[PDB]
C-alpha cells in the first residue's frame, strides 16, 4: 500500500522532490479519492503534490512525466494566473490549486 | 513501523534532522524481526536512533528510554577512539558504536 507522510516546513518543489527522493520516496500524487483524503490525514497545511503542467501548459503529468487522470481541482481552478502556475497543491478542504512551483508549502511525501 | 533508508550517508546531526523532517524518527530495533527489517532496507551501514551520549555504556533511544533488545557486534560496544557515542547496524545486522560526527546513511522509522 502507499504510506504518505507530511513535511513541518514549506519549501519549494525542487526542494521537496529532494525531500521526499532522500528517503526514496516521491511527492504524493493522489490517484482517486481515497488517496485524496488518506493526503488530507496527513496534511495540516497546504501541501504539495507531486503533479506538473510544466511540460505543456494544461496537460497534467504526475513528476515521471505520466499523465494523470484523476483530478480534484477547486472550484475555477486550475487557472494558471500570471506568469503561471506550473504545480499543484492539496488545499485544507482537499480540492487542488495550481501554484508557482517556485513558492513554499508543506510536502507530502508518498512511499510504497 | 515502517523503515525508509537514505541513499547518501550524513553525520546524526543531520540523519535525525531528516527522519524528523517527515515526522519520523532514526529507526531503533527493538527485537530481532525489526533489526533484519531495517538491515534490509539499508544498502551499507547506517546509523541507529541509540545513543549513550547522555550517560556513558547506558544506552537509549532518541526520546530517553533505555534500550532493551540489542544486538552488538562482538567486541562492542567498546567506545574507542576519542569515544563513540552513536550505533550503526553493520551489514550483517550487528550493531558498532561509532563517533557521533561520522557519516553514514540513515534509516527511519515511521508509525
Ligand atoms: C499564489 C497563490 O496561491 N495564488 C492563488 C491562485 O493560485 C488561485 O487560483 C487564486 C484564486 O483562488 O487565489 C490566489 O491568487
Ligand atoms: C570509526 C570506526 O568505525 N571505528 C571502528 C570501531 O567503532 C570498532 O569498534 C572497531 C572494531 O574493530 O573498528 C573500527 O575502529
Ligand atoms: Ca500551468
Ligand atoms: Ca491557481
Ligand atoms: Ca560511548
Ligand atoms: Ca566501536
Ligand atoms: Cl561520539
Amino acid at each position: 500500500k502507499k504510506y504518505f507522510m507530511s513535511s513541518v516546513r514549506r519549501m519549494p518543489l525542487n526542494r521537496a522532490k529532494a525531500l521526499c527522493s532522500e528517503l526514496q520516496g516521491t511527492v504524493a500524487t493522489p490517484r482517486n479519492a481515497e488517496e485524496n483524503r488518506a493526503i488530507q490525514n496527513v496534511a495540516k497545511d497546504v501541501a504539495f503534490l507531486g503533479i506538473t503542467d510544466q511540460r505543456t501548459e494544461n496537460v497534467f503529468e504526475d513528476l515521471t512525466g505520466n499523465r494523470v487522470r484523476y483530478t480534484n481541482w477547486n472550484e475555477g481552478e486550475p487557472n494558471n494566473v500570471g506568469s503561471g502556475e506550473n504545480c499543484v497543491v492539496l488545499l485544507t478542504n482537499g480540492k487542488w490549486n495550481d501554484v508557482p512551483c517556485s513558492d513554499s508549502f508543506l510536502v507530502v511525501c508518498e512511499f510504497s
